[PDB]
């Protein structure tokens, strides 16, 4: 496939367009892959998983474990990004990115996704487990 567009396509100055905000996504990509970030990620969820238990009443832990994975995990992703931008925002980043994910990988956001998606944050766990016992 190819096309030819740009003309109407920003005024001048790009970034919030998708210069920059492409430009974070790749930064993002390479910390995904980081052997660090494998590290860190595997860590905390062989605890993790195995509090978010599928029972029929909700426990009152859920509430400082998902404090933690704010203050660790989402915070960790922040600093490092922060690390060569000192003017980021990830305030308006994340906020944006929710009507971008039409544009940028889905497959990737969807895990960040867990940031305030429940739903996804406790069935990734669950699906952990069940890889456990072999199926799929």
């Amino acid at each position: 496939m190819d096309a030819l567009e740009g003309e109407s396509f920003a005024l001048s100055f790009s970034s919030a367009s998708d210069a920059e905000f492409d430009a974070v996504v790749g930064y993002l990509e390479d910390i995904i892959m980081d052997d660090e970030f494998q590290l860190l990620q595997r860590n905390f969820m062989d605890k993790y998983y195995l509090e978010f238990e599928d029972t029929e009443e909700n426990k009152l832990i859920y509430t400082p474990i998902f404090n933690e994975y704010i203050s660790l995990v989402e915070k960790y992703i922040e600093e490092q990004l922060l690390q060569r931008i000192p003017e980021f925002n990830m305030a308006a980043f994340t906020t944006t990115l929710q009507h971008h994910k039409d544009e940028v990988a889905g497959d990737i956001f969807d895990m960040l996704l867990t940031f305030t998606d429940f739903l996804a944050f406790k069935e990734m766990f669950l699906d952990y487990r069940a890889e456990k016992e072999g199926r799929g």
